């Protein structure tokens, strides 16, 4: 009882909460991954010496969310934001007080 749609979607993921300025020499915090459309292209040209290059999966890497969402918004694409950790709810507490009369 579902409906078929012919459109792509954007997958945005946020980094993990950690102390910044903890020694970094790169620019990558947010991740982006859009679904396939048609006539996909081949991965970009990459090569390294110190460490063997990995095979990309058409995945994109952004630094600021403004850059990520900007991509989807460019074509009004449905972008989803994923958190690194779950969202816990505050501890449900409750106070209690009583009072009695003052007999002579």
């Amino acid at each position: 009882m579902q409906e078929q749609v012919s459109n792509v979607r954007a997958r945005i993921y946020k980094p993990a909460k950690s102390t910044m300025q903890s020694g970094h020499s790169k620019l990558k915090a947010w991740k982006l991954e859009f679904e396939p459309s048609c006539t996909q292209y081949t991965e970009p040209l990459m090569n390294w010496t110190g460490s063997h290059d990995t095979k990309q999966q058409v995945c994109l890497s952004f630094t600021t969310r403004e850059l990520a969402i900007a991509y989807a918004v460019a074509h009004k694409i449905d972008y989803t934001v994923l958190q690194d950790n779950p969202r816990t709810i505050v501890p449900k507490s409750y106070a209690d007080n009583f009072t009695k009369p003052r007999d002579m």
